[PDB]
């Protein structure tokens, strides 16, 4: 149980600080890109939680129908990015993604020696932080407001997953 | 052994993507605030390793003898790196660029988990033993590993011996 630390980490030296500026600086951002960030459900950070935990090792979205546009703007700084959303070969959407990252130290004990083993393990620990981490928002309601979990499992092969679709899916479906 | 994963994680997904481009964005900042950042071997990214991970919840350092001065500028991710003079005896002695290793946190609140996760004793180990699986991470990247400086120390919970910015200075003054 080491997701349970994890999501601790990942909300109170993370979550906890952008989650309530985040209107103040979509706000910004839309000022200054002739309000590029847009469709309802757009003013949001979607969290990426793949349970595969496949996050580049960039921690950047790396997608064919996802592209990068510009940054939002910001006492430290914060990286988060805005892409357009396409949909045979259209933009679709426009939104804040970002990887729920530490999913990273996941994989990677997953590749220790052999000691730190299990695909399955790392599922399961996947879940675990993921449940935990929406627990924690529970009780933060106005900043829960800020963000959206996207979960999902990529498969290891096949063509059947989308990245865009599921997030596509996510945002016409908010409610 | 999640100190192996932490390590690898904090070094793929964030060290070796800002040491190849420290020294550049040093000049961008050196060139904005006349020479702020200086003397030997302050041009380099000082990395606190507190065994004990107290690493601040906020990930910035907070302590009365270091104060905050400007952030590095960027060099396509955003950076937050903090540049701050350290103080002796009322005296700013230093200027450096200073962050916590903040997978540190993850191994506090690891041991503050309901009885399961536990052990003062088994986070001090797991710490250096992230400690010492980033050095050998670092060893094979020399030339990046050229641009940061890890800082080990262990913060005793009471009592008042113990001063980061003595630490740092010592660090500095000490480089060879
Ligand atoms: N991905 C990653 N980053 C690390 C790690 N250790 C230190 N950092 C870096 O610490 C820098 C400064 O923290 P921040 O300004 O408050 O802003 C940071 C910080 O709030 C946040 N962060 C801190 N701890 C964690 C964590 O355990 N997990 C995740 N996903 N994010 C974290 O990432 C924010 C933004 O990233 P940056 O601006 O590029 O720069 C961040 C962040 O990249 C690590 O093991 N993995």
């Amino acid at each position: 149980n080491v997701a349970h630390g994890l999501a601790w980490s990942y909300y109170i030296g993370y979550l906890r600080l952008i989650l309530p500026g985040l209107q103040a600086r979509i706000r910004m951002f839309n000022q200054l890109h002739n309000n590029m960030l847009s469709g309802a459900g757009s003013r949001r950070l979607y969290i990426l939680f793949p349970l595969d935990c496949g996050v580049p090792d960039n921690l950047s979205v790396v997608d064919p129908n996802i592209r990068f546009r510009d940054m939002l703007p910001q006492n430290r700084v914060y990286s988060n990015s805005v892409y357009e959303i396409l949909e045979n070969g259209q933009p679709a959407g426009v939104c804040i993604l970002e990887y729920a990252t530490p999913l990273q130290t996941l994989f990677a004990m997953s590749q220790d020696a052999k000691a730190g083993f299990s695909r399955e393990d790392r599922l399961e620990q996947a879940k675990l932080f993921c449940r935990t981490l929406e627990e924690i928002l529970e009780d933060v309601p106005e900043s829960r407001n800020n963000c959206r979990l996207i979960v999902y499992q990529e498969p290891t092969d096949g063509n059947s997953f989308s990245l865009s679709q599921e997030v596509l899916r996510h945002i016409r479906q908010e409610e």
